[PDB]
């Protein structure tokens, strides 16, 4: 009873893009001129990646002793969710929550004359609720044989990290997947179609395009927050208002990313432009459309059941199986507000920057304008150069370069446009730099 | 596209990169960035550029 | 040309004068800015415009 | 190109010069900048421009 294995090649599935050692060993005065000096250069190469299977070697001394292994090492990582602050209270054994709200009702004109007979007129309360079921029961299962796995290891230190690393795998993969189903909440959310949508242009577009959103993102945070409440925000529409300390927007990176290197960094007065509610980003969404979800902590209604760890043992068979339950109820409540900000189709071409805006040239000088179009396509769209404000003789040419005419004293105006339209029916972007002209 | 060629290439290398960054250091964790496809995560004081 | 027919022009001026003033206060001294043609050497604070 | 030409110029030669700077204090030592080849490392406080 014992597992070996043959000729099994250093590079197993590794493909190669070039040859490093070829690269180096047939170099004359490229950038690999640096690794010539170099002496075993061939057997860093080929080891540095790391082997996947091990194989004896006879050391270059005494042929009859084998190498040992000096080194082992065990490697631990912890996982968390971060959606796990918006989870509620825990229920040791119940189920079937119900939710119950009053809504608010009707005023009526003062009399007397019919007062005197509807004293006893019944009106409802106006109630409305609903309920929560229990909806997430799984376990996490795995074995471990210590008595067949203590030949592997040589300290009782390193064969511990080692059992322990597996019940840390245990915990890291529940928590994993917590954060799976809370996510999936919001999307199976959207697909019901129980969100309050607002239709903005793509932030990533352009930067015109994330002020948009920034703005309406602000006004829709401004007027959920009003003492007077509204019904335009919640499903079962009701008469309900937020605070501004409860709304959580979950963002993406790419958009922080963004936001932080156009707006916020450009800004002046940051908080004049900020999003307004607590931030939380994530890995995106899996809807087709969904940019950013603005929501109330209430909006949340996550409890967790049961967190059990069990274990038992096999002697027949000398080996531990660890259990970990987990029951949970996963579901929102729609007496609370939130809002979508779904995206609709993104342009091919949204803005285009040339050069730094505000230059300055004499009157005898020439400048080099570069040019960067933000396009959504793999294909590369033409740009033209033109110039509006200056007097003759001074011209750019088609590559991006600008001379000035012999005399002037006025404003350049330098123009780069892209076409990106049908025919008869031009799609024109404007991008316009401002060359100052020193006599 | 560029680190050089122009200011638009240069803040848009900017983008990217602080996006990955942001990604790579993600609490959940992601195997989309090691060769033995693991989950994995990275804390961003052990990151270097 | 003119202090005050244009931005540019301004500005020129103030980039002449500056340079007039730090190349008149040279410690090695020059001979190129007294009627007499005789190498001396003046100070920033005893410069008056 | 001429770094009274223009702004652009002017920045461009600004950029260049303090590469060139980095490029003289890297730790690990260059024979690019000196006249007869040696592997030779300065320090950014000895370097007068």
């Amino acid at each position: 009873m014992r597992i070996t294995f043959n000729d099994v090649k250093t590079s197993l599935g590794i493909t190669e893009s070039y040859d490093i050692v070829n690269a180096i060993r047939n170099s004359q005065g490229d950038n690999f001129k640096s690794y010539v000096p170099l002496a075993t250069a061939n057997n860093v190469a080929e080891v540095g990646a790391g082997i996947l299977i091990n194989q004896t070697v006879q050391n270059d001394f005494i042929t009859s002793l084998v190498d040992r292994i000096g080194l082992v090492v065990i490697r631990q990582v912890s996982l968390n969710n971060p959606l796990k602050k918006f989870k509620k209270g825990q229920i040791p054994l119940g189920r079937t929550i119900e939710e119950i709200y009053t809504d608010i009702t009707k005023e009526k004109q003062y009399d007397a004359e019919e007062a005197e007979q509807k004293v006893f007129e019944r009106e409802m309360p106006n109630v409305k609720t609903l309920f929560h079921e229990r909806n997430r029961q799984g376990f996490y299962h795995q074995t471990i044989q210590d008595d067949s796995l203590k030949t592997a290891f040589v300290s009782w230190g390193n064969f511990e990290s080692f059992v322990s690393s597996i019940i840390n795998a245990i915990y890291n993969s529940a928590e994993v997947d917590e954060y799976e189903y809370m996510k999936l909440l919001v999307d199976n959310y959207y697909s019901k179609g129980l969100f309050t949508t607002v239709k903005i242009d793509e932030p990533t577009s352009s930067t015109g395009a994330l002020t948009e959103f920034v703005k309406k993102m602000r006004a829709t945070a401004r007027k959920l927050t009003l003492p007077q409440g509204s019904r335009d925000w919640n499903s079962m529409a009701v008469r309900t208002r937020s605070y501004m300390e409860d709304l959580h927007l979950i963002i993406d990176a790419d958009l922080e990313a963004e936001l932080d290197v156009d707006v916020l960094a450009k800004a002046f007065n940051m908080n004049r432009t900020d999003f307004l509610g607590n931030v939380t980003v994530i890995d995106g969404f899996a809807s087709t459309g969904l940019e950013a979800v603005l929501v109330d902590k209430d909006w949340f209604m996550v409890y967790d059941n049961l967190h059990k760890m069990e274990t038992v043992r096999n002697p027949r068979g000398l080996y531990w199986n660890y259990y970990y339950h987990v029951w949970q109820t996963l579901s929102v409540s729609r007496f609370a507000n939130a809002v979508a900000f779904v995206s609709g189709d993104v342009p091919a071409v949204t803005q285009v920057i040339v050069s730094p805006n505000i230059a300055a040239v004499k009157q005898g000088g020439q400048q080099q304008f570069t040019a960067y179009v933000r396009a959504t396509n793999a294909k590369d769209h033409k740009v033209v150069w033109s110039v509006e404000g200056g007097s003759t003789g001074t011209a750019i040419t088609g590559d991006g370069l600008l001379s000035v005419s012999g005399n002037e004293d006025n404003q350049l105006t330098v123009k780069a446009t892209v076409d990106i339209g049908t025919e008869d029916k031009p799609k024109l972007v404007v991008g316009e730099a401002v060359v100052s002209i020193r006599p």
